[PDB]
């Protein structure tokens, strides 16, 4: 999975049935020293993920692998929100 | 799902069977701030789109998550058009 | 799906017997502007395309949807053979 | 799969049911000559691996491979600890 | 599939019983001119290929598509050794 920030929401009205009911987020990737990369994702929120928030992505068929996703054309999922990211320098991330 | 960009369309006749009654956009990538990436793709359009418009494509086996759309060798569809795109300073993108 | 262009043949007698009968192509991908990206794929061939041509590649899992290559390993499968390709200035490709 | 260096570990108490009791780790991918890359992967392991470790992290829905991970959304597994690298030159990496 | 050139082995012990009988090979990845690149991959070994051979590279679930390796945690799979690869200038290799 992938470290990535909240940007912001993405609204579409006329889609695919199998998307009614999804949240679409705008998720920006970070890199490993928490700096954000071009990369993103229209990822959808099963989390509840807010603006700035540091969050787990899930890429392709892993995005469909939650209770009622798995007919959805989802190819990015919010699967967690991060509250720590600790490495050998010590704490590169914590929300608090 | 990324956002993306409609530049035109791809007419292919000789083709696979499966392949047969879609139609192929080709739908150019956009960025977090909406501008023009390199990175494109052919993708089939279950929504009707049209030139210029901003659209969500989704990608690998999640393009292949519509009603008849299980056995066709699809890549990337077109899943949604977009009417906004809000970020933390406001709208990114708005149709109207 | 991808643009691309065909360069040559693969020829592997060593390997693996799921890829014995499936027509090996180089194609290079293509961009936007029909230019010559350093990204390629070598292709099994379903649809007969030849040095040259212009041709979808689809890539990943979509690469086996077609009636014999669900157990091969294919990752690319070139899916057609492009007439034109259609853009807002006009035709980026005609093959005539 | 690729070669990668545990950086450290990602703490999400906000996350999907399907993601708890899944240990996740910052894995900071490597090139051929045992060099950092920026590309990395917050991976989930089925191994044990520690900091500094060299590790194989398996991609796409390679990751979900495990036997009791077919349900969970992860997107990158490690799935081993590197003893040696061996190339022409020689040893590039040995654990010892 | 990728064309890529053999550049050595890689020895895991302590791995998912999964992986357990797969041949672990470092492969480097190739342009279309013949040129390694940088993206590599550890790839399992299915068709018995060695040091400096050229070889094609199946990724994703494409690697998992062989009789015993649907289980498997495979990303990349060694599926052929290349003799030959013939552009319009003429062969780009021949073993």
């Amino acid at each position: 999975m992938q470290l990535a920030k909240v940007l912001g929401t993405v609204v579409s009205t006329s889609k695919t049935p199998n998307l009614t009911g999804v949240k679409l987020l705008l998720v920006q990737f970070l890199d490993t020293k928490g700096q954000p990369l071009e990369r993103y994702e229209v990822a959808g929120d099963v989390v509840g993920a807010g603006l700035n928030e540091w969050v787990l992505v899930a890429r392709g068929s892993a995005a469909r692998k939650e209770r009622g996703n798995g007919d959805r054309p989802l190819d990015a999922m919010v699967v967690g929100i991060i509250d720590t990211v600790n490495v050998a320098s010590g704490s590169l991330y914590n929300k608090r």
